């Protein structure tokens, strides 16, 4: 159910005009969802249109519950590592100037504002505020749980890109841990949504019972990221942007060896990708959805 909302204006104060759009793209099959606010900025006192562009929605981590009648050896796919990233093409007038979340960050709930002042600043705070009627100045908020993972920012950022990676970190598993993606001990492998080394029960219930692994391994990932572009008033061509969401869908595996269990994590066994490309009218702050691309690398 593809949708952009109609252009709504709003007169921040004398010199700034905010012109927002929503447009959302779904993929139902693959269960990923973006929903893109287009925040068009005016600015009297400056020669740059500023688009504030918020990526939301819903990536699901592709977890399934194990079979408890798996006697021996049991597996489960679980969300590894969640991707966003945001490229502009197609213009060289447009350019990536500004984003959040700006640094690396393990807190459980990632919570900014991300402001506009005149001259193209941008500003940034903890917490959640403004965005309302009343507010004096244009802002905008990222929200979002990510316990026990972690947000970095891609290398790849540059001018024409920004991207994040929100990756398992620090797995705790009934008191012990924290286990990561790639967690080793000699005799039981990677402990990580291991149940019990000695454990009597099938390999398909010798798992870390779903409710007590992370909501972004066994649940979804709603992420709220921005990413702050300019574009030169002199240039009257329209631009394109390209939105990536995906997920890193890691196999987790357990194992009787007559003596004990063992465990292993296999890192990104199968990566599930969602492409939305919108063409970006900076003139009369629309965008239209242009086509999107759906990938699974190794679907089952």
């Amino acid at each position: 159910a593809q949708h952009i909302t109609p252009v709504s204006e709003k007169k921040v104060d004398d010199k700034i005009t905010l012109y927002k759009t929503t447009a959302t793209s779904d993929n139902d099959k693959l269960n990923i969802s973006q929903i893109l606010t287009f925040n068009f900025i005016k600015d009297k006192s400056y020669d740059k249109d500023t688009l504030v562009l918020k990526a939301a929605g819903n990536i699901n981590s592709g977890y399934k519950k194990p079979n408890p009648k798996d006697y021996n050896y049991s597996q489960f796919y679980w969300g590894g590592k969640y991707n966003v990233s945001v490229s502009s093409e197609s213009n060289d007038a447009v350019n990536v100037v500004d984003y959040a979340p700006k640094n690396q960050n393990e807190e459980f709930q990632v919570q900014q504002t991300l402001g506009y002042s005149y001259g193209g600043d941008i500003n940034i705070s903890n917490g959640l505020s403004g965005g309302l009627n009343g507010s004096k100045s244009f802002s905008e908020t990222i929200n979002y749980k990510q316990e026990s993972y972690r947000t970095t920012i891609d290398r790849k950022t540059n001018h024409k890109s920004i991207g994040w990676g929100v990756e398992a970190h620090k797995i705790m598993n009934n008191g012990w841990g924290p286990y990561g993606r790639d967690s080793y001990d000699p005799t039981y492998g990677n402990e990580l949504f291991l149940g019990g080394r000695q454990s009597s029960s099938n390999a398909g219930q010798n798992f870390l019972p779903t409710h007590q692994m992370p909501l972004l391994a066994r649940g979804n990932f709603n992420p709220e990221f921005i990413s702050v572009l300019s574009h030169k008033q002199n240039d009257t061509k329209k631009s394109k942007i390209k939105v990536t969401y995906q997920r890193e869908m890691d196999r987790y595996t357990n194992q009787w060896n007559r003596l004990h269990w063992v465990g292993n994590n296999y890192k990104n066994q199968n990566t599930v990708t969602f492409t939305s490309t919108y063409e970006v009218d900076w003139q009369n702050h629309t965008v239209k959805l242009i086509g999107t691309d759906s990938k699974e690398t190794n679907p089952g």
